[PDB]
């Protein structure tokens, strides 16, 4: 029992032609072209405008005052257009229908078109499942604008008309809906609403999507998804983007966008990568799976279009058509990719709803860096300060905090997977090598041809029922934390809106990412290649716990308001580390020098503890292990490591006495590790 | 924390070859095949059985003693290794029966799991990926990554330490002597599994638990892991497949639109790898086989439930129908009463073929579910089955053996389902074929770039794989968001089945009962009784369908008030089914709402038989009278029955009055209460 603007709704009856689908425009074209062939000259435009929401029987009566053979030819032309291009579905239909269905409303269709035509489009559009009963032009005795068709629809749902919502495009159908004494809703299609029409209608909207927005405030927002909870079955017409198909982009964001609002799912998810093996593998399979090792669960992500990042046309296609885009690149990529972001947003402006831009980046002040490089890139191309400041203030640029640890598969391990699975496909192909069922011989013979070439195309792909494409190892952490602003994010299930995200990003940097990097450097040098296995060692676990203690003690002084929550945050981190067996130390230890910057997850904590006279013994060891890892494993040269060490210690907000002691204590500890 | 024989288990460490995979028997075969090629004669079974446990050097020296010093053993062994990889890579690694069922139980129990293999990382990983069991393991400790191998405990001690566990917190699975010593010495709970050779007395002394095979450990493990709850609507099926086949004799409305869901859910840990379904409908058969799957539509929630791993066969084809009764662990008979007599011959030939079969699946007894909405349904099947077996075999001993070997289970189903028409299927096949053509116009409209940590030889070979994969898979990309809808079913989940078969004990969508009598009586009075009484009220008020009749507020009011009066009675008679009555009551009212397909006549057939003293209508009236409860709607229902008989069926009023008088006298009521009921009933009929 839905309450739409303080009115109790039990059902929802829809018109098909012009309200659900844009087939009313096509009938205009076909009836004109059909009239030309039969009776030489086209029909009057006023005749067609008066034959909106009228049955072929009712429309025939008007024609005689000025048809069956013309309409038959026009219907044949109309069908052929639908058989090629598909049913032109009004944007927001599938999104509306699902919300009304899950609200528990008894839904139906009341269309002037006959059952043979009505069911053909409803099945093609794939919206026939949403309706309990349908009323056609054949079923009704007295057609529109008589309310019989809408009364019969309400009666078959076992409800009264006044309890049911009624959608319509035409003036005749609106009268048919209004005279029935139901909650009429008018949607503009191919006629400017009259004073007569706008008075009858209880509610009016310019598009179907305008009603969806109004309805959505009465529809409940769904809660955080559970791990193995299915995605929505029904697809909307919205596209979404993933600027960087890597660990977090493919192994987390793709799940968030796949869950969406829980009513509908994006039609297409466009993901960008220069890794050709990953690109060609996904596009070949048609899907890829995220592996959750904890529960040995493979999560199949579908409707994925993997494109080249260098390919300009495909990247512009993302930024023009996508409702929401997620930037999933590291610091190094921000400067170069900002030019492709700028070119995409300028193409969106040149084209005819505001974009929601998620920034996934492990850095304090991540948005400042992205927005700085974007403005510089835009100004260089646009050469106009008026168009740039508009674009920057038009779209929602959102800071995020992602706690989920995700690992990308190596190209050797992806090749190993493809090699093993290709052998099964080859063997499957070697294994691969109607009577009379109350149908006509013509239908039976036609059915045989359909099933034969359907088997021919599908049968090789039967192996995909069991066979998955594993590209990502991810932990089971669901909720993503994002800034307030974007109205879209309010309705997304997996998104949790926060206020002071800067404070959370700081704790995330120092307490999580910092301890993660330092214990990974300690684990790497001890010979461990797995974070999960490394945390099994008493020394590695003790080191991480000692670091956590030193970091939290400093964060408590800088953020006393967050001091209360530090224990559960530090514990939540260790829990995620303890059994991270598939997460390699390599990817956690990557870019040591970047992480050893003066305002980053290591040196920033050391500085805080020095100022407030707090113990930083273990923090200093982690820094030494950072430079030790860089010189030994990555081979950067010692002279570079010192030039970095000396420069960052110079930038630290400390006294000259504290600067030289830190440099002396650190450089001595680095030499101690080597000899 | 899994409790196994009074010991807390936090981990499980498995040996690979001989424990998880049947690779020792494959190495047995390849050695014989390789010998036949080179030296001309096969290495004897007896020699190979003797070589089990011994080193390659000892095995070579033994071969030299038997087949001569110049026997090319190293060449035969190298060839045998090539034949092994060739077979494993194309046909798949042979997995021990029950392994995936065990691994899923240990994983969902929250155990941290590892592999302790003497094999090398490279070949060990490929095998685990090939089998698709790598997903279940956190770490893998290999023979080429330890100083001292088995029987030294290092490999099991290391595997345990990498899982953050002491050895004595882990179950350790092994087949070989040296491996068991390694596992035992480390201090783990040893599980010894017999592979090929009978283990010596010293191995049986060391082992904490011994099993003849994996499935014997699975049977033991089942005692310590729970049977899962009744599945909810839109709840996913298990991802992992077991090695069992199941049958649905009659791919009809209830067979394909309900039983398929129960078998797909299975125990919640795994599901059958194949579901064989029989039908004479060629369109249904070829269509499902072409898609490789079909979907069940649940109108209420607009949810399409995709049934995977289906194989539709011809009911006339013996070789296909015998393959069902030979390979299936559980079969569901989903036929009408009329087809029982004719199909009994195919069942007899099926069960007789199973008796004569020399395969391993046939050794285990069959679980036979009788899906039929008739009292004494099983005893109609068993009667016709006995007749058909005697007719076939002409051996009274073999006939009686087969009848007592297998489990024949009576059932009660509450889900209403309708199968799609061939007219509507052709309509769907035409529109779905249209989308395939549209999809195939886009595919026609490979590039692997610079060395991404790959050699140029394995860059070229990668391009061949993805190109070959794309050419075959791309046409079937449409199947992602495209369903072959063949059934429209209601949301009623639980199937009631007679307790007995051990195979039913873990099936999560099954409700086991010692006697079916109780729930079959509820089905009769609460469901079938109201359905008949409602159908009589609909027909007399000129409604072709129940679904349309519910549009009349009088009809829907009658139904809701009638189920209330019956429920009140059954609550006193069967207070142990209180929850089942409340559930079935609402499940019926939901089904009736939009029951457009099934007509009123079918359900309203034989009113006089259904108005008997011990039947769905009059029995409920008597129960309510004995316990002083309202029976005004049941009384109206009884009147509508005799009214329908006189109007539609054209029965004489004299016969109708003669009937109820005999029935009322048979009811256990007071002499006064008998005369009270008779007077009120005849009044409503004449109206
Ligand atoms: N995965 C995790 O554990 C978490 C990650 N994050 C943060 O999210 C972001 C995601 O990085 P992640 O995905 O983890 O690591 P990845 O290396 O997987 O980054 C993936 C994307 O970055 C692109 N990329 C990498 N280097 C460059 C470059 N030099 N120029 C252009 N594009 C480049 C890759 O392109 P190609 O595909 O061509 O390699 C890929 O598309 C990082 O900032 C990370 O810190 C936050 C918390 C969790
Ligand atoms: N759906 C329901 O309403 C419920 C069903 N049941 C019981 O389940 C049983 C089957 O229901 P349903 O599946 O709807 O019946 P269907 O007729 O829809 O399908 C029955 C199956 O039996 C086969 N079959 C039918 N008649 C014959 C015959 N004369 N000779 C040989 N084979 C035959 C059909 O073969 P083909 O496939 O070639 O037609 C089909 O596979 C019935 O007894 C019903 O009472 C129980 C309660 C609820
Ligand atoms: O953020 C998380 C999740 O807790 C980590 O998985 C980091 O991704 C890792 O510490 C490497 O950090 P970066 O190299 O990606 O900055
Ligand atoms: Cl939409
Ligand atoms: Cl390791
Ligand atoms: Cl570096
Ligand atoms: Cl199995
Ligand atoms: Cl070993
Ligand atoms: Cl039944
Ligand atoms: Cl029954
Ligand atoms: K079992
Ligand atoms: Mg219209
Ligand atoms: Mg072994």
């Amino acid at each position: 029992v839905l309450i739409f603007h303080g009115k109790p709704v039990h059902g929802a009856i829809f018109d098909m032609d012009g309200t659900m689908f844009d087939t009313e425009r096509l009938r205009f074209q076909t009836l004109q072209q059909a009239s030309q062939e039969l009776i030489g000259q086209e029909f009057s435009h006023e005749y067609l405008m008066q034959c909106l929401g009228l049955s072929a029987t009712t429309a025939e009566k008007l024609a005689q005052r000025l048809y069956k053979e013309i309409r038959k030819r026009a219907d044949e032309m109309e069908l052929e257009h639908i058989r090629k291009h598909g049913v032109p579905i009004k944007k927001g239909l599938v999104q509306v229908l699902e919300r009304l269905r899950k609200s528990g409303l008894r839904m139906a269709v009341a269309t002037s078109s006959r059952r043979a035509i009505a069911e053909e489009y409803l099945i093609n559009a794939n919206v026939y499942k949403f309706f309990d009963v349908i009323t056609c032009g054949d079923e009704v005795e007295q057609g529109k604008p008589h309310p019989e068709i809408f009364l019969k629809a309400a009666s078959q749902l076992h409800l009264d008309a006044n309890q049911c919502l009624m959608f319509e495009d035409s003036e005749n159908g609106l009268t048919s809906a209004h005279t029935s004494k139901g909650l009429t809703i008018l949607l503009k299609d191919i006629k400017e609403p009259n004073d007569e029409m706008l008075e009858k209608a209880h509610f009016y909207y310019d598009q179907m999507y305008d009603f969806l927005t109004d309805l959505d405030q009465f529809i409940p927002v769904m809660d955080m998804p559970e791990m193995q909870e299915p995605f929505p079955q029904s697809l909307n017409q919205l596209t979404v983007g993933i600027h960087g198909f890597g660990a977090i982009g493919g192994g987390y964001i793709a799940q968030i966008l796949s869950h969406w609002d829980g009513y509908t799912k994006p039609k297409r998810i466009i993901a960008s990568t220069r890794n050709s093996l990953f690109r060609e593998a996904v596009n070949a399979f048609g899907t890829y799976s995220i592996r959750y090792g904890q529960f040995s669960y493979d999560e199949r992500i579908e409707n994925m279009s993997i494109v080249d990042s260098d390919n300009e046309q495909q990247m512009l296609e993302m930024y023009t058509h996508s409702s929401l885009i997620a930037l999933c690149l590291p610091e190094q990529a921000i400067e170069s990719e900002s030019k492709i972001i700028a070119k995409g947003l300028y193409a969106r402006f040149n084209s005819q709803e505001p974009l929601t831009f998620l920034i996934i980046l492990n850095k304090v002040g991540a948005k400042y860096l992205v927005m700085k490089h974007l403005k510089e890139a835009l100004l260089e191309l646009t050469n106009d300060e008026d168009v740039t400041e508009h674009i920057l203030k038009e779209h929602y640029f959102c800071d995020t905090v992602v706690n989920r640890m995700v690992s990308k598969l190596s190209n050797q391990n992806l090749y190993r997977q493809l090699r093993i699975k290709h052998n099964f496909l080859e063997q499957h192909l070697e294994d691969v090598e109607e009577d009379c069922n109350k149908l006509t011989p013509d239908q039976l013979n036609q059915a045989s041809i359909y099933v034969d070439n359907m088997r021919r195309n599908f049968q090789p792909g039967h192996i995909l029922q069991s066979m998955d494409l594993i590209l990502f190892h991810s932990e089971t952490d669901m909720p993503i934390y994002v800034e307030k602003g974007s109205p879209l994010l309010e309705k997304l299930r997996q998104v949790v809106l926060v206020d002071q995200i800067t404070d959370i990003q700081l704790i995330k940097n120092r307490l999580w990412n910092g301890v993660h990097a330092m214990l990974a450097w300690y684990a790497s040098l001890m010979g461990y290649e797995s974070i999960g296995v490394a945390m099994g060692d008493h020394l590695v676990k003790a080191f991480a716990e000692n670091l956590i203690a030193e970091v939290k003690q400093g964060l408590a002084i800088v953020l006393p308001n967050y001091a209360k929550d530090l224990d559960r945050m530090s514990q939540s981190f260790l829990d995620s580390c303890e059994y991270a067996f598939k997460d390699p130390c390599q990817r956690v230890a990557r870019d040591p020098l970047r992480k050893l910057n003066h305002n980053e997850r290591v040196m920033a904590s050391i500085a805080v503890n020095i100022r407030h006279d707090l113990p930083y013994k273990n923090l200093l060891k982690g820094a030494a292990l950072g430079y030790a890892y860089a010189i030994q494993f990555l081979e950067i040269e010692e002279t570079k490591a010192v030039e970095h060490l000396q420069q960052q210690i110079q930038n630290l907000d400390l006294s000259t006495a504290q600067r030289r002691q830190l440099e002396a204590e650190l450089v001595q500890l680095i030499q101690y590790l080597f000899s």
